[PDB]
C-alpha cells in the first residue's frame, strides 16, 4: 500500500522524508508523468510507474479501484535492508517487488534539488 | 492472510498452538464443515467461515484464487489486544476484521478436549 511504500523509503534512506523529497520531482516522481526522465531518480520512478502498469496488466490480478497502491502486502525493514516477505499472494509480491525496487533505487540515485518541483509543462 | 490469522490467535492466546489447538476441531474449526457447532468455539469457527464466504460475495472485492486466506493485510498486536490497522482497504479490512473477530472469540470459548479431531461423519 502507499503507506508501505513511503515506509519502505525511510528504511533504505533514514533521513529522508518521502512524500515531501520524492514527490513532485522531475517528470515521474508523482502522480502520472510524461515525456522522458530528467535522471536517474526520476527514472527509478518511471520504472516503478510502469512496474506498476505491468501489475494492473496481470489477468489474475485485480487490485480495488484498480490502484495498486491500494494493495497492502507484508515486507520488513533491519538496517536499511527492506524484505518482501515470501508470503504475499502473487498480486502482493509483485507491487512489493516494485516498491522495493523502487525504494533502493532512490537511495544509490544522485538528488538534484535543481529538477525538484520542475515545470513539467515545460520540460517534461 | 492464513499465516497472519494464526499470529492474530497466538496474540489473544499466549499460550495458544494455533494449528494444533484450532485445525480440525468440532464441525467447523478446520477447512469447511457440515452441520450445527458442537459448542462455542465450534460456533466462532463456523462465523469466520461465514464472514469468509461474506468477504468472497462481495462485488467490490476479488481474492487470489477466490480464497480470503491469500489476502494480506496489516494489523498489530499489543498485550492481547489486536488492531487492524486502519489503511487496510476495505476488502482487506473486512478479512481483517474477520480474524481479528475469530482470534477473539476463541480467547473466550471454552476449550472441550472431547471436541477436538471428532468424528465429523457422524455428529456435524
Ligand atoms: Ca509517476
Ligand atoms: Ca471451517
Ligand atoms: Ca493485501
Ligand atoms: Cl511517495
Ligand atoms: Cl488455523
Amino acid at each position: 500500500a502507499l503507506w508501505q511504500f513511503r515506509s519502505m523509503i525511510k528504511c533504505a534512506i533514514p533521513g529522508s522524508h518521502p512524500l515531501m523529497d520524492f514527490n513532485n520531482y522531475g517528470c515521474y516522481c508523482g502522480l502520472g508523468g510524461s515525456g522522458t526522465p530528467v535522471d536517474e531518480l526520476d527514472r527509478c520512478c518511471e520504472t516503478h510507474d510502469n512496474c506498476y502498469r505491468d501489475a494492473k496488466n496481470l489477468d489474475s490480478c485485480k487490485f480495488l479501484v484498480d490502484n495498486p497502491y491500494t494493495e497492502s502486502y507484508s515486507y520488513s525493514c533491519s538496517n536499511t535492508e527492506i524484505t518482501c516477505n515470501s508470503k504475499n499472494n502473487a498480486c502482493e509480491a509483485f507491487i512489493c517487488n516494485c516498491d522495493r525496487n523502487a525504494a533502493i533505487c532512490f537511495s544509490k540515485a544522485p538528488y538534484n534539488k535543481e529538477h525538484k518541483n520542475l515545470d513539467t509543462k515545460k520540460y517534461c
